[PDB]
């Protein structure tokens, strides 16, 4: 098919060609465990995430392979990272340094403030007095210690696996931009605007993914484990910058206090997106959304172990 329906609106699938770049992802908090000339990326025998990138791009050698890096590399690791790059020539490392994302970003205060006077408008005996005296609490502790803290740089290495996981979703928005904007060279056969396809580490590939044919072209990992169906991260992808799926996501997350990166931005975002009204079951989106792959073994540390948890 080349078309699929869902809340009562049909969606066309479109086309990720073979171009799309792959990216993996890898935030270091603590780059000094590894040895100042190694690749400073996981690669363990219970998480083994540079061997599998490198698997990958052999797999997948006509097509660009980036790995989204952040932490305080240095600078015989980022050599090392160079060296990565002359050894697959497909793989691209880009710093999360060198791309802006200040057009996405919103301060913490602005955003309290917001919240404080919509429940402030709300009767004391209709509203959420406990949410309105948590946020007035998490602005006082704002102004207390930085002011200026933003979405953004309150979602810092300090903050565990929000770190990643909202950046991630940052990089999605740039899309296939981000390889230019970040300077990488041998990127400019990636289509203006294009998309990405965002996979952890530990989802294998066995053989090429081909071209890819994805409703409203986005898609995301399902898990089935079972007999159980949900939204997951770890897949993402998407055929064009700023898919507006994940643009709806992001208003949540500038609207909302306490917005998560998974549970807001992406699952809110995507089914807020596809079905408003909430008119068709939870299990119905998942079956409509899920990025699909038979060359794929999706999230093999949970078969082995969590690199995080
Ligand atoms: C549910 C699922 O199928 N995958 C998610 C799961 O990972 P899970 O719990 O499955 O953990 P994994 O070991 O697969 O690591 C997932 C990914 O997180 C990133 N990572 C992990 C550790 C680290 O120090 N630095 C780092 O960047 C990497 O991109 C890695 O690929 O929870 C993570 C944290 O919410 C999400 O980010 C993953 O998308
Ligand atoms: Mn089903
Ligand atoms: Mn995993």
């Amino acid at each position: 098919s080349g078309h699929v329906s869902f809340a009562g609106i049909d969606y066309p699938l479109l086309p990720l060609n073979h171009q799309t770049p792959l990216v993996f992802q890898w935030f270091e908090r603590n780059p000094d465990r590894f040895g100042q000339n190694e690749i400073p990326i996981i690669n363990t025998q219970k998480n083994p995430y540079l061997n599998n990138i490198i698997n990958a791009a052999i797999i997948e050698k006509e097509r660009i392979i980036g790995i989204f890096v952040d932490g305080d590399f240095s600078k015989g690791q980022r050599k090392a990272l160079g060296k990565l790059e002359q050894n697959y020539r497909n793989i691209k490392v880009i710093y999360n340094s060198d791309l802006n994302y200040s057009m996405y970003d919103k301060k913490l205060t602005t955003i309290y403030l917001e919240n404080i006077t919509k429940l402030e408008a709300q009767s004391a005996s209709e509203r959420d007095e406990v949410l309105l005296n948590g946020v007035k609490k998490s602005l006082e502790d704002v102004l207390k210690n930085n002011p200026e803290e933003t979405l953004i740089s309150s979602h810092n290495k300090d903050k565990g696996h929000l770190w990643f996981d909202f950046y991630r979703n940052l990089f999605l928005l740039k899309g296939s931009d981000a390889f230019l904007e970040a300077g990488k060279p041998g990127c400019h056969h990636l289509q203006p605007g294009g998309g990405c396809i965002y996979l952890d580490a530990d989802m294998l590939l066995t053989d090429k993914l081909g071209t890819l044919y994805l409703p409203d072209g986005i898609a995301i990992h399902v898990s089935r484990k079972d007999n159980h169906v949900s939204l997951e991260n770890g897949i993402i992808a998407v055929n064009r910058s700023e898919h507006p799926a994940l643009i709806k996501g992001l208003e949540i997350m500038h609207s909302k206090p306490y917005g998560d990166p998974y549970n807001d931005w992406l699952s809110k975002g995507l089914r807020h997106y596809f079905d408003g009204s909430h008119i068709q079951d939870y299990d119905a989106f998942c079956d409509f959304i899920e990025f699909k792959h038979e060359n794929i073994i999706m999230n093999t540390s949970s078969l082995t172990a969590s690199s995080w948890r």
